């Protein structure tokens, strides 16, 4: 079982945990508050049994009450079923996808996130806020801001998809990090109009960390380095000449 | 199920609708098959049955997927197991499929042609950000039928053909206003599609546009304010 658990934040009531492997890939983000669990974008089947272990070192899968999905994901199918089977958790996902997910046949297990977001209360009394992230790239898309840790789980935003070669937990050189994320964002984010509005919204939150689903985490100056780069990014339909 | 409606036929070439609502579009050219958005894991056994009324799955050479779907994946394995067909999908989603890559044809962003035994061609029509970032329609040149995928679809979030456009509008307006990215992309798509000059626009779900309803749909869509045009509702 080659999976490591790295606690990014901890305070006796609350933990924000990164779970991943090496040959360093992110596999699962997990929040534990009191003794209850929140899973962020659980996804992979090829990871399920090994992710269940790393989780079980911090919490029984019994006690995972909430699953957060940043968007609808071609993943599974084979993926939600297992998490819905071993957890009794509620699933939070954009209202845009609730009707289509039985194709999750049990609609009762899903909580629709309205377009402008909502708060989700934790046993400690801290809140997680669903951060509107629409059209970056999915039309119905959210991040999850853990207020207590001030960590923004951004999903695909800021993610180094296609690659999984970082060595470190955190981004250490933004310009050296840029080749890993630029191509994805230029092609998948809908337009500079939406990403610059997103950055302005995210800037009003002042997360100490931006944690994407894949690739190293932005912390300290790299938070502003990423937001400054994204705010000016020409992307997507801005290159409409390349799409027809 | 299951009823089949032949939308076009000419002894060399057939465009067939299969349904229960729509379940499957099928093209037969000579004796060879093309599948449009076969999809379902929960529908696989049901679709192979409907297909088998017109063609042996042996003879399916081409499968077309408009975009990525949690039902598209997990499904592809099944279709590669019962057919020897090539599967066409956007290059954006081929890259993630290490999740036999040899059977896959990545469609580049500006589209590509698919040759048929009769010598007719099918065109992959760029449809990006309506709503998926990597998305195509399929234009059957011989029939002049455009398979549009989600575009024009009554996804619900009931005749074969649209017969009253204004009565059909509530079934499609909410989906298009919220899911299509912007009028910029949507009007450019219509301008592209008008040059194909389709006789039919057949979506994945909902009634099919034919005769005057093709221009009615395209005219309505080209002026449709959608997506980030309502940025005030998104934050």
């Amino acid at each position: 079982n080659g999976i490591d658990g790295v606690v990014l934040y901890e305070d006796a009531d609350h933990k924000f945990i990164w779970l991943g492997s090496e040959s360093v890939q992110t596999m699962q983000y997990l929040i534990v508050d009191r003794g209850r669990g929140v899973l962020l974008d659980p996804g992979g089947v090829h990871l399920f049994s090994r992710v269940v272990t790393a989780i079980s070192r911090f919490i029984s899968v019994d006690k995972i009450d909430t699953i957060f999905f940043s968007h609808q994901d071609p993943d599974v199918s084979s993926g939600i079923a297992l998490w819905l089977g071993i957890t009794k958790a509620k699933i939070y996902i954009s209202s845009l996808w609730v009707r289509f997910m039985p194709h999750i046949v049990d609609i009762s297990r899903m909580v629709p996130i309205p377009d402008k977001g909502m708060s989700i209360s934790l046993p400690s009394g801290s809140n997680m806020k669903c951060i509107p992230s629409h059209f970056m790239h999915s039309p119905g898309q959210f991040g999850l801001y853990d207020e207590r840790s001030r960590i923004l789980f951004s999903g695909d935003i800021g993610a180094a998809v296609f690659d999984d070669d970082n060595e470190t937990t955190f981004v250490e050189d933004f310009e050296k990090h840029l080749p890993l994320i630029e191509g994805f964002h230029v092609r998948y984010m809908a337009s500079n109009k939406i990403v610059s509005k997103w950055v302005e919204y995210v800037r009003r939150l002042n997360p100490l960390m931006i944690a994407p689903q894949h690739g190293a985490i932005y912390k300290d100056e790299q938070v502003n380095n990423f937001l400054n780069w994204l705010s000016g990014l020409k992307c997507g339909t801005d290159y409409i000449e390349n799409l027809f």
